[PDB]
C-alpha cells in the first residue's frame, strides 16, 4: 500500500509554510503527531509535491549510498530540531530553513523515507 508514502507525506512534506521559525516548528510537529514522544529532528520539504515524487524516477534523482535516492533538484526545507531534554510534551523546537537536495529512499516509485542525517546537526 501507499500508508508509508502518504506517512512520508505526514513527516516530511508541507506545501506552502508561511513561517519557518521556532514556533512553525513546534506548531507542525504537533500537528503531524511527532510530539509523542518528541521526535528529536524531523524535516519537512516545501514546495510542488510533484517534484518530490519525482526524486524516483530518473527526471530528478541519483542512485545514493546503498538503496538510497537523493534529488537533482534543490528544495526549501525547515529542519525541526529538539531544544531541552525530556521526549515528552511539551516539545520545544529550533528551526533552520535551507535550500538543497534531498536524500530519500523509494518504494513503487513513491518516497517512503527520508535520510536526516544530510541535515544532522546538533
Amino acid at each position: 500500500d501507499n500508508s508509508r508514502y502518504t506517512h512520508f507525506l505526514t513527516q516530511h512534506y508541507d506545501a506552502k509554510p508561511q513561517g519557518r521559525d521556532d514556533r512553525y516548528c513546534e506548531s507542525i510537529m504537533r500537528r503531524r503527531g511527532l510530539t509523542s514522544p518528541c521526535k528529536d529532528i524531523n524535516t519537512f520539504i516545501h514546495g510542488n509535491k510533484r517534484s518530490i515524487k519525482a526524486i524516483c524516477e530518473n527526471k530528478n534523482g541519483n542512485p545514493h549510498r546503498e538503496n538510497l535516492r537523493i534529488s537533482k533538484s534543490s528544495f526549501q526545507v525547515t529542519t525541526c530540531k529538539l531544544h531541552g531534554g525530556s521526549p515528552w510534551p511539551p516539545c520545544q523546537y529550533r528551526a533552520t530553513a535551507g535550500f538543497r537536495n534531498v536524500v530519500v529512499a523509494c518504494e513503487n516509485g513513491l518516497p517512503v523515507h527520508l535520510d536526516q542525517s544530510i541535515f544532522r546537526r546538533p
